[PDB]
């Protein structure tokens, strides 16, 4: 059974993102518009990137609503966001991959298909492994709960680069594992291999992570550069 701490723990990280989304659609209409070739494929990757930089906004105020991340230095902190950001927003594009229509839905309506990634200026080495992850995590079927405790142990991450304290970092892993662990066991008690399959899913992320390196290092000799946000978290 789960302890009073680990349900109140697990509801708070599912009422914090339930809060980060609510928010998020509200401030929709302040989104450049969605428009044939020049001024269209630049208005359309500017409409791309500030989807984005909404995206960063909402996990760092997420990232702050998960408990023991206070409990880390302003350097850590930046450190683990910068590197969990991209994994994170992959987990929940995939969480809004549907698969009657083969599209992802950022926000309320806008509503994507792959040729439609490609419209916003991405290549197709990135894109077939966003769609091919989505599907993937599809197969799994998470719930609320078993994303929210994903996310928080990919926030925790002690190998990520320029962390000065990867002791706390893992120390602060620890609970959130636990609780994935016993919720899961809970859950689906006849699967026993549905805990180590999520944790395979952190395995993929990582790749998927140098695979959007590559995408943002094709941008710069396509002389497409990025808002000055995305920039501090995705460049060399
Ligand atoms: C050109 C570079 C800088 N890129 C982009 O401009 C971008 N824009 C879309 C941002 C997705 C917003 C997003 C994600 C997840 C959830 C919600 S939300 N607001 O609906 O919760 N929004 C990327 C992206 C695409 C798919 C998955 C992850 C990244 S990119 O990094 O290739």
């Amino acid at each position: 059974q789960l302890t009073a701490a680990q349900e109140l723990m697990i509801q708070q990280l599912v009422a914090a993102q339930l809060q980060c989304n609510k928010r998020s659609f509200s401030d929709q209409p302040k989104v450049t518009p969605w428009p044939q070739s020049r001024d269209a494929r630049q208005q359309r990757f500017a409409h791309f990137t500030e989807l984005a930089i909404i995206s960063v906004q909402e996990i760092v105020d997420f990232a702050k609503q998960v408990p023991g991340f206070l409990q880390l230095g302003r350097e850590d902190q930046i450190a683990l966001l910068k590197a969990s950001t991209i994994e994170i927003m992959l987990l929940e594009t995939a969480r809004r991959y549907n698969h009657e229509t083969e599209c992802i839905t950022f926000l309320k309506d806008f509503t994507y298909s792959k040729d439609d990634f490609h419209r916003a200026g991405l290549q197709v080495e990135f894109i077939n492994p966003i769609f091919e992850f989505s599907r993937a995590m599809r197969r799994l079927g998470l719930d609320d709960a078993e994303y929210a405790l994903l996310i928080a142990i990919n926030i925790f991450s002690a190998d990520r680069p320029n962390v000065q304290e990867p002791g706390r970092v893992e120390a602060l892993q620890q609970p959130y594992v636990e609780a994935l662990l016993s919720y899961t066991r809970i859950k689906r008690p006849q699967d026993q291999l549905r805990f180590p399959r999520m944790l395979m899913k952190l395995v993929s992320l990582r790749t998927l992570s140098s695979v959007h390196s590559e995408q943002v290092f094709a941008l710069r000799l396509q002389d497409k550069k990025l808002p000055p946000l995305l920039s501090e978290i995705w460049d060399v």
